[PDB]
């Protein structure tokens, strides 16, 4: 008898992420996310995830130097992306890019130096995401160059404009907030690839393969698309009364299968939206719309334990830095790449078992 | 509490493949392998797997026509494959090609025309496989042309040499024989992708990424490699006595999770190899090493319920048709693509659920 969706099945133990949905607490190796965003950066979160402890000043410096040495990608990886249609789905192009890398990285060996490898993949993930954007906007490639931070190099490479401090911060916290959460289908499929001892690019490919589906990718998009549909802050009430109240639909970006309280990263994402809305007028138009909705939603649903989740405001942040709605999932993927690599290493390094489930034959035997 | 490897977990129910590991019975939709390799083609197996029954004579002819209309692949996919290193692993190159096709295919919708779409994918996989081979040997790309069969089409594309009945037959039976078997990491990864409703080319990319691990792909290559190590039939006993007997090595091509008898499709694989080794003097030499090694092996491990499995002979058929050792898992992938499509289709149309397993958080409460 089928264990439907694997819902009640534990695929692995993890030392990586802990979520308390009663309280609304998210931790990475024991540290609350709020401490990480309040005092740290993406770089220190990478170190934590991969190596287990907070890095020394010299240990963090060393990570940062590896990252600076690894943004480059063989030209063939950029050429392939540019052979695909400009109109192609961002996640589909990420797929091709990661599959290409897989294929060029002949001579990889599990357990030799996994952590360093992962660091070089994070650096190259930045390069593809930047160029996936550029390629869909018709621009020539641009490769992240060394800088004081990973958020800065990525933004530099994307837009070719000197980002403001607030922009560097928004993108850096963004990266930490989405690093890991649960084991959705993208992590599962990565875990499945990795249990056959496949390379890390191939597991990311498989993770990206699952993320392309609409039941996994598009969360931020769909939430964000509500605001566009509203258009004007003055139309929120009629929209909410109609759609929500008496037609009984969902508030996309509300609710959660673990959180019974505000999502800890929705709190942080909103705050970052406030720091960037001054500069983009569309971004500010959607924040006022989104902020009117949230008050209407909390009055309506908090009594049933339904709160704004992380996708209600992360789109406004991304939109406010200049990324088009078609890149939200790919920005999620950039960030989630850290989580996925940690799960894979962790799996293969401490609790390796090939994955071979079973199907039950039904219908006639002869 | 953890279901290590997902071993005793029933991920889905299925009407596709039934295995009896005591009796050695392998059937597809109720039909024994023997009846299909004996009497029909790979095309008939495509129809049965996808539509659920045997094709009436014209049903099979339309499918055939459908295949024939679908070998062409956009030049960008081929350019992509030709942009990677010729020394790349072949599964890797396949992954690139399926990803390239997934992102070019912006017009896809589950539950509209799955079967027709799967048919169109099977044919493009033949082109992919044919051209991953050409690129690794350094030749210009060649696209399968319409013909009386898919095996004929594929061999022509591959070698650009007209194949023979025996050849067309061996390729075509190979395809039926590797179509489906259990739910390994490749099918599982295809299910996980399809559970989010990703596209079919993307689910294949997922399956192909998992297939590349050395713990899933490379089986037929490990069996055949042993024979090459031996070199000549006059050394079998020394090597056998050397490596296996006293040094307790693992005979490769022997052993099974489910079959504790001889693998049914190994039995047919051997026959197919007898059928083409006349032609290939190099094949026969390897076939003679193989046949003598099976003999000692069977003598050594039959009591343990360890008999030759399907990977012990397949390499010889593929080698006899002209494919190098590096194409082996790719040849399997070509075959198993059918099984992958039927499984995700069965899954999305009848048992659709999104996959979200649990992780159990052990690890610092609050550092």
């Amino acid at each position: 008898v089928v264990s439907k969706g694997l819902e009640n099945v534990i695929i692995k133990v993890t030392n990586l992420t802990f979520i308390d949905g009663e309280k609304g607490i998210l931790r990475y190796r024991g540290y609350n996310i709020e401490d990480l965003v309040n005092y740290g950066s993406y770089e220190e979160t990478i170190y934590l995830m991969l190596y287990g402890k907070l890095p020394t000043k010299k240990e963090l410096n060393d990570l940062k130097a590896k990252l600076n040495e690894e943004y480059e990608v063989p030209q063939e990886v950029l050429d392939t992306i540019y052979l695909m249609p400009k109109e192609a789905d961002a996640i589909g192009l990420l797929e091709v890019g990661t599959a290409a890398l897989a294929s060029i990285d002949k001579n990889f060996k599990w357990k030799e130096n996994d952590k360093e490898k992962a660091i070089s993949i994070i650096a190259k993930m930045a390069t593809l995401v930047a160029n996936v954007y550029r390629r869909k906007e018709g621009n020539k490639p641009r490769i992240p160059e060394p800088s004081d931070s990973f958020a800065k190099s990525f933004l530099l490479a994307s837009f070719a404009r000197e980002p403001t401090t607030d922009e560097i911060n928004a993108m850096d916290k963004a990266l930490i907030l989405y690093t890991d959460h649960e084991v959705p289908a993208s992590t599962t499929a990565a875990l499945v690839a990795a249990s056959t001892l496949s390379d890390m690019y191939s597991s990311l490919t498989a993770a990206l393969a699952a993320l392309k589906g609409p039941l996994h990718g598009g969360a931020a998009e769909e939430a964000f698309k509500q605001f566009i549909e509203i258009g004007d802050p003055n139309r929120v009430q009629n929209w909410f009364n109609d759609k929500v109240v008496n037609q009984k639909n969902r508030l996309m970006g509300f609710g959660h299968r673990v959180y019974k309280t505000y999502d800890p990263r929705a709190k942080i994402f909103k705050k970052l939206a406030l720091t960037l809305i001054e500069r983009n007028a569309d971004a500010r138009r959607y924040f006022e719309i989104a902020q009117k909705l949230e008050e209407l939603g909390i009055k309506q649903f908090s009594s049933k334990g339904i709160y704004p989740n992380t996708d209600f405001y992360s789109g406004i942040v991304f939109y406010a830095l200049g990324f088009p709605v078609y890149m939200f999932t790919a920005l999620f993927a950039l960030s989630r790449t850290l989580g996925w690599l940690a799960h894979i290493i962790e799996y293969v390094e401490e609790q390796h078992r090939l994955i071979r489930p079973r199907a039950l034959y039904v219908g006639p035997e002869y």
